[PDB]
């Protein structure tokens, strides 16, 4: 019998929660998570931003996700090549601008926002927990 | 109902060596803060080792915000003393800034940015709550 999360992560649900040692773009941030069997948060419901929301509550960082598109023209995916799903949360930022490494989404204040892949952000990652 | 395999922690907090740490979603004053701990079968923070405070630091390092611990002083003329009606020891840290007889509800003691604060126990702070983890 394990615990459902490492020490120091937080367990909500069927996953585990961390927020990232550093700050990096984005591409080193998705190579940071996958060092700890996880993947960037995927939001997949609004209890799930909500939850996201109360454990960054006292944090001014802005934190990447794992969403992310080359250019407007492409729809926003997750990772896993599925979508965003509708009435989830409106991507503000810079959603009409195209950067050569693409636009990534970072949540902060309560809100998600698209930025150049390039800049650095802190980031949350996720796994399944042991259940 | 016996578990069959009981975490340490419950959903929504944080594992830390031998305690489980709940940080608050908003700002309350102390009397609201201890009263959540409490109601969860808990207390407000509690840093009594060197691996407390490290983890605590870390935590808290994405934040800029206070933390109200479970640390209080009724006036000038009393102790620090946590919840638990034991003394303040020298060896962690410090409190910083003023113990005063005008706050109505005597001082408390907050955490930020790693060093630790006195401050009116009614004004509000993010808090954070503390229990024994289930090893």
């Amino acid at each position: 019998c394990s615990a459902p999360c490492p020490q120091d992560w937080i367990w909500h649900g069927e996953n585990c929660y961390l927020f990232s040692s550093g700050s990096f773009n984005w591409e080193k941030s998705q190579e940071k998570c996958l060092s700890l069997d996880a993947k960037l948060l995927k939001i997949n419901s609004t209890a799930d931003l909500d939850f996201i929301q109360q454990a960054i509550s006292y944090s001014s960082f802005p934190f990447w996700m794992g969403l992310s598109r080359r250019n407007p023209s492409y729809p926003w995916l997750w990772e896993d090549g599925s979508p965003l799903m509708p009435h989830l949360f409106r991507v503000r930022g810079a959603v009409s601008q195209t950067y050569p490494s693409g636009t990534c989404a970072y949540i902060q204040r309560g809100a998600v926002y698209a930025e150049n892949c390039i800049l650095a952000a802190f980031s949350i990652c996720q796994k399944k927990a042991n259940l």
